[PDB]
């Protein structure tokens, strides 16, 4: 739900906002990290993404006229 | 970031995937609540709109071939 994970080609794409994002191979190796997104160049394989949602409250002023 | 609050009109519409979100008016008083996204038809005045997100793991199983 609060992220997108997509393959194209070798290609990882991963997009979630305020989360703190994980790449594991096969053998466990965390081969990537970034926050919020990440674009991965994968070689052939299975790998794990991982989306750590930080769980953060906001709050936004609006104005209705 | 991990949300999005507009106004449109008389219309505050909040976009936020697994969220719980919250309206309150000027009184201080819960007009709305929900999970995710909502629609919510207001008077004129001044609003605060809340973003509680949850926090939670995730992980995806990828393929590259
Ligand atoms: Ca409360
Ligand atoms: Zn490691
Ligand atoms: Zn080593
Ligand atoms: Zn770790
Ligand atoms: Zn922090």
């Amino acid at each position: 739900k609060p992220y997108t994970v997509a393959v194209s080609g070798k290609t990882i794409t991963v997009e979630s906002p305020a989360a703190g994002l994980t790449i594991f191979d096969m053998n466990g190796r965390r081969v990537a990290t970034a926050k919020n997104r990440m674009v991965f160049e994968a070689q052939n394989g299975v790998y794990a993404v991982r989306i750590a949602t930080e769980g953060k409250t906001y709050t936004e002023k609006v104005i209705v006229k």
